[PDB]
């Protein structure tokens, strides 16, 4: 059921002079990865995995967004909920895949940008969609980050990262949890949104100065909510409410990040079929612990470098990917 893929990005410049080894081939026509774990090109021992679909380095961000974002978008539309996370080590791409970046010397506007990432895509294309058929139907946004097991609000306008948001069990609705203070914004238009995360990507910054390695040891939750008034020509006015979060883990590498050693032991506890699942033990799970053998429908993808520095990195990335495959939910 939660569906896994892996993305392998290319050498980075730093190794591309250095001209190192792949010890990383992915194929994507067997939706397999296979890691070298041995010595000589000439002679190796491998280790080898199987995904629901895997994409290597000449994958472009608009291939990514075509093969799994826009089925999860279509789903949330009908008033579903989704989530997707990027897991893996730092450096390997988490949040390229997630944001994206720009391409250089103001060459592209945000909304044709080749480098954007899911988010931006996915809030462009959201207008892109609903705008046209005759649906009355409105976008919020939040953007929710964990550091050392506090919350954060990083779209708050008003507010100054250094304040703490607080959570809470939702006496209504079970398995839920209240967060105090989170500001949902409303997103008018599509040449509205650039600026919403300028702020964001602003905020972020000051949240760096203020916290170690803060970019690497965060969660961000990036969470899109869409509430359609839908009426075709029949004149049918369906009420759907659709809600898409975009996770960006702390980098999987080895103080304590309690969220993420709570996210891969609620893993295991449903892999394993134990009927004890962790997770209120970390913020991280409690929030979206609904993602987690829930009714939501996830899909994970995990993120791998091509360097043999990282081997050991890799495979425990690869591995913990690959285990996740059997969590079934929806
Ligand atoms: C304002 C801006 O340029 C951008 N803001 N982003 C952003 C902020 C956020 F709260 C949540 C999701 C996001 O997702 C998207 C990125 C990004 C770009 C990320 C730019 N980075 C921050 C600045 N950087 C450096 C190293 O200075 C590189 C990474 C983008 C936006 C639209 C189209 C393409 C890319
Ligand atoms: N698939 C890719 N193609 C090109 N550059 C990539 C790719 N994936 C990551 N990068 C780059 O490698 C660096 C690390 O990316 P980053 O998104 O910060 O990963 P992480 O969030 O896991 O640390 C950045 O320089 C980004 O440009
Ligand atoms: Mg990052």
């Amino acid at each position: 059921n939660i569906q896994v893929v892996v993305r392998c990005r290319p050498f980075n410049l730093a190794e591309r002079k250095a001209s190192a080894h792949s010890i990383v081939e992915c194929d994507p026509v067997r939706k397999e990865v296979s890691v070298r774990t041995g010595g000589l090109a000439d002679k190796s021992s491998r280790k080898t995995y199987t995904f629901d679909m895997v994409f290597g380095a000449s994958t472009k961000q608009i291939d990514v967004y075509r093969s799994v974002v826009c089925p999860i978008l279509d789903e949330v539309i009908m008033g579903y909920n989704c989530t997707i996370f990027a897991y893996g080590q730092t450096g390997t791409g988490k949040t390229f895949t997630m944001e994206g970046e720009r391409s250089p010397n103001e060459e592209y506007t945000w909304e044709e940008d080749p480098l954007a990432g899911i988010i931006p895509r996915t809030l462009h294309q959201i207008f892109e969609k609903l705008t046209d058929n005759g649906t009355e139907f409105s976008v919020k946004v939040s953007l929710l980050e964990i550091y050392n097991e506090e919350l954060f609000d990083l779209l708050n306008p008003s507010s100054d990262v250094s304040e703490r948001l607080q959570m809470f069990d939702d006496p209504r609705n079970k398995r839920g949890v209240i967060i105090k203070g989170l500001e949902e914004i409303t997103v008018h238009n599509k040449d509205e949104v650039y600026q919403i995360l300028e702020k964001g990507a602003a905020k972020r910054t000051t949240a760096a100065t203020l916290m170690n390695a803060y970019s690497s040891r965060s969660h961000s939750v990036f969470s899109v909510t869409i509430h359609m008034k839908e009426t075709t020509i029949d004149g049918e006015e369906l009420v759907k409410i659709g809600k898409l979060n975009l996770v960006d883990l702390a980098g999987s590498e080895n103080n304590i990040n309690q969220s993420l050693l709570t996210l891969g032991r609620v893993i295991t506890a449903l892999v394993e079929r134990t009927p004890h699942v962790p997770y209120r033990e970390s913020k991280l799970t409690r929030i979206l612990q609904d993602s987690l053998g829930g009714r939501t429908r996830t899909s994970i993808i995990a993120t791998i470098s091509p360097a043999s520095l990282n081997l050991e990195e890799t495979l425990s990335t690869l591995e913990y990917a690959h285990r996740a495959k059997n969590i079934l939910n929806k």
